[PDB]
């Protein structure tokens, strides 16, 4: 699009709204920025020249705009930006930005969970095949960062708050892994709601790929991977099989897990759909080892292992922990934080027995120390948590990080709980 002279407002002093302040700068366009932050993040590293204001919206401001920038971060529902839909102001995320600019294929990954190992496992396939290939979006590179002319494939993970404000995306290969209750929250209309955001990234993609085992990732024909079903399915040893057809033996994987197994039917659908060589494909799928945060081994000493996974965010991500689990000796599982107005009841299957233990910290605690409240503690923070838990554990144990919870409460984002956790496990252990 065209922005000269256009009154551009930008909500958002984090990542996105830095990233969205020097795109409109670089095209002769200079935007005001806003946060209801008293002292946002990005601040210090916000130009001079760009007005700012924090502490709120500023509806002078908004009401002005002829586009308002929305990070992922503020919800479309707030008064102050409804109120500038009700006066038609235009209002896109960075994503919406970036699609419109980008001179290359997109493959777009949504759903509660899989999403950052999707994205990287199609990133690794696109470079294993030669591709110059920019991989970004939630998964961390703010997507305008992305834009570059020499970019063969771009490949994006979104968030559902991202797909809320982008309208022009054209998704060579588009793939909602699952809809697991999340960011209810944001979500005051629920399940459906929050689905109806994911949705959007089927429109207009060139291929759609559902997941067969799960209806809410359909929209209402797509190609499908799944366990025993879909033009992508498993073969049990377990392969990988594209429409009865072995193409790998998930021994080669470094991954493990049924639920990451159906992660690589997804990338390699997405892959082949992009145009990729299922040769090039199917080796990365042999290189990959995992993400930061994602069921990492952090440390094994003493017949121990200690498990940083949090990245398990919802509820079903700590299941996808949790389901088919061996320890040979105590479960010792971390949860907590905040839950998001989760029901973490799904996840109390999982906790029978002589073999677990539940300690429980942040902002919703007590109400996961109830799930099963003879096995469980409760404290405020992790660090009490792990120190409590320390002493008890015993050769052949495990000591899981899958909190269920977002780390915002208390921490500045799932990373900073993680690398905390390997810290303490690396001096508890
Ligand atoms: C909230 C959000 O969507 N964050 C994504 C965003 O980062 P950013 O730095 O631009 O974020 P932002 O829009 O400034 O908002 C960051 C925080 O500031 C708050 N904020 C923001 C603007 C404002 O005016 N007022 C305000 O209070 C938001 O509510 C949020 O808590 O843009 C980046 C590049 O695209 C993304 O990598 C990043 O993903 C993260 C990991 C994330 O938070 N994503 C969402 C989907 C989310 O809620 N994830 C959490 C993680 C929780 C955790 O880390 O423990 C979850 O619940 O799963």
């Amino acid at each position: 699009a065209d922005y000269q002279g256009k009154n551009v407002v930008i909500i958002g002093l984090g990542l996105t709204g830095l990233s969205c302040v020097d795109f409109f700068l670089a095209r002769g366009v200079t935007p005001r920025v806003m946060d209801t932050r008293m002292t946002p993040p990005g601040l210090d590293k916000l130009p001079e020249a760009v007005e700012r204001h924090t502490g709120s919206l500023n509806d002078e401001w908004l009401m002005a705009a002829d586009l308002i920038v929305a990070s992922p971060g503020i919800a479309l529902a707030h008064p102050s930006l409804s109120a500038a839909a009700d006066a038609g102001i235009e209002i896109v995320g960075d994503i919406e930005l970036f699609c419109r600019e980008a001179q290359a294929p997109i493959v777009a990954i949504t759903g509660s969970n899989g999403k950052s190992t999707v994205t990287t496992l199609v990133g690794e396939m696109a470079k294993a095949a030669g591709v110059n290939v920019g991989v970004g979006g939630n998964i961390g590179l703010p997507a305008l960062m992305l834009l570059d002319d020499e970019c063969e494939l771009y490949v994006l993970e979104l968030s559902s708050f991202q797909l809320e404000t982008t309208s022009s995306l054209q998704a060579v290969a588009a793939t909602i892994l699952n809809v697991t209750e999340d960011h209810m929250d944001r979500y005051p209309f629920g399940l459906q709601q929050y689905r109806a955001a994911k949705l959007r990234i089927y429109e207009n993609a060139k291929v759609c790929v559902v997941n067969a085992d799960d209806a809410l990732t359909m929209p209402i024909r797509c190609v499908s991977f799944g366990v025993n079903m879909g033009d992508y399915h498993l073969n049990h040893e377990t392969w990988l099989r594209v429409k009865g057809e072995k193409v790998l033996n998930v021994k080669e994987m470094k991954l493990s897990g049924q639920h990451n197994y159906t992660n690589a039917l997804a990338a390699l659908a997405l892959a082949d759909a992009a145009g990729l060589p299922r040769a090039s494909s199917l080796k990365a799928l042999t290189t990959f080892t995992g993400l930061p945060h994602r069921f990492e081994v952090v440390l094994e000493h003493n017949g121990v292992r200690w498990i940083n996974d949090s990245k398990a965010t919802n509820v079903g991500s700590t299941e996808a922990a949790l389901n088919g689990l061996h320890v040979d000796g105590t479960l010792h599982l971390l949860l907590g934080g905040d839950g998001k107005s989760a029901d973490f009841s799904p996840l109390a299957r999982y906790l029978n027995g002589d073999n677990v233990r539940l300690y429980c910290f942040g902002r919703d605690g007590a109400q996961l120390a109830a799930l099963r409240p003879e096995v469980a503690e409760q404290t405020e923070t992790m660090e009490q948590a792990m120190r409590l838990l320390a002493p008890r554990v015993q050769p052949g144990d495990m000591v899981l990080l899958s909190p269920a919870c977002a780390s915002l409460d208390q921490f500045k984002n799932f990373e900073q709980r993680g690398n905390e956790f390997a810290r303490l496990a690396k001096e508890l252990g």
